[PDB]
């Protein structure tokens, strides 16, 4: 039975993300729901934490007006991370795909969009779930 | 006293206006937090002073980005008759930069009262950027 | 009056540097600007004569950077100091968690740093030091004297 | 099958390079994927033994690049090296085009016809990143190599 060990809430402009660390008898993993839904192993969650730091850095150094991308393939899942910008402002979009195993053949590629203002809070929340629970 | 330009910045559920203006003696910025505070929550900076302020924000941004999960930082700025107190704090609702501006009453006596804005830390990069643009525009070379 | 003689853009990671050669009645000189977030407080000034000595210092930082090997307040790896023509140039190779960089701070030189310094600072990501030295060397071959 | 032990991304100009340490039933090895600005991906595969030699060779390219001085006008590779270890060859050429110098590494089969585009198993490191790349490689070798 998958039982959540912790929830986390991050408010950014008028959007909300929940970071739930869950564990079924397979192991421990992270879920990230918007106001779609990513699922990450803790090991992959570490890579995100660090990549978020890369993104934060780049955003702080932009100054006034993709800007930056990362490409991650881990355990049958592929993650695209694009720091972009548009009329209303800068954001980080994260798309999760199945590129192998059960679930291939799609209708369900997952996506979340974080406003850039909240990357630091979102990274800080992730970091502490890693901190507490480890890999 | 000309209006030269405005820029608006929404941070979380709070709104700020950076307004450039000129009068003889020079150009200057007015930064207001929208609320019930009126002029109590509105700063006034010369252009010279805006630059030093922009740079201080650079430093607050760096401190905030490396806090990790958790006054955290204080800086200080005085020019002509005006003092600017900058304090990166955290209360239960999150991290913020409090800028309190004072007008010196005379040789070695602080104001009984000042004006103050509070920026949620998640908005500092936006704020800094809006301010940087207006500085690049409205008085160099 | 100031003639604009030449201009060179050097892109290094997510930074852009401009090297402008100018000339006034006193002689030829460089202005070196870093673009972005910071202001025109990221503006170095150097006669051609001093730009030569700066090029040579950059060769030593390049050697040191190449010999660091993999990494591990901020750690000061190599510091050098150039004072010339009533200006002081501090050159510190440093590293943080996010990479290695050469920070150059220019001040106006009176006594043992007495008055207003006029702290102009640029920060070259270390990756770019050879590109930067090279652009500078070209401008010196083209516009310097002997 | 293959387990993923460690990753490191090096940003050089508008490209990215992923150095991945992996292990299969036979061996531990390194995959190096270049991602171009436009989406182009290409890669090398190195045994950990070979990465040591590649890292050493990078040191030679670094020394050469640092000593070049700026591109002079025309009047071809500025420097070539060659690496052969059993079933894989690697052609290392330091070149320049209008946008800079770069180290092309081109991996081929040693015995076998070959398969796939030559570009898909070639990478081009902008020379500016040789030091950071060699350093990131040196670290992965330190922390997951036995050699």
């Amino acid at each position: 039975e998958t039982q959540e060990l912790a929830s986390k809430r991050v408010d950014i402009q008028n959007k909300r993300f929940y970071l739930d660390v869950k564990q079924n008898a397979k192991g421990r993993f992270l879920k990230i729901a918007e106001v779609s839904r990513l699922t990450l192993s803790m090991s992959v969650a570490v890579e995100f934490r660090d990549y978020l730091g890369d993104f934060i850095e780049h955003y702080a150094q932009l100054g006034p007006s993709a800007l930056k991308s990362e490409f991650l393939v881990r355990e049958n899942r592929k993650y695209y991370m694009d720091l972009k910008e548009n009329q209303r402002g800068r954001f980080l979009r994260i798309r999760q795909t199945v590129n192998r195993g059960p679930g291939l053949g799609s209708t369900q590629g997952q996506t979340i969009a974080l406003p850039a203002q909240g990357l630091i809070e979102f990274r800080d929340a992730l970091a502490k779930l890693i901190d507490d629970y480890g890999v």
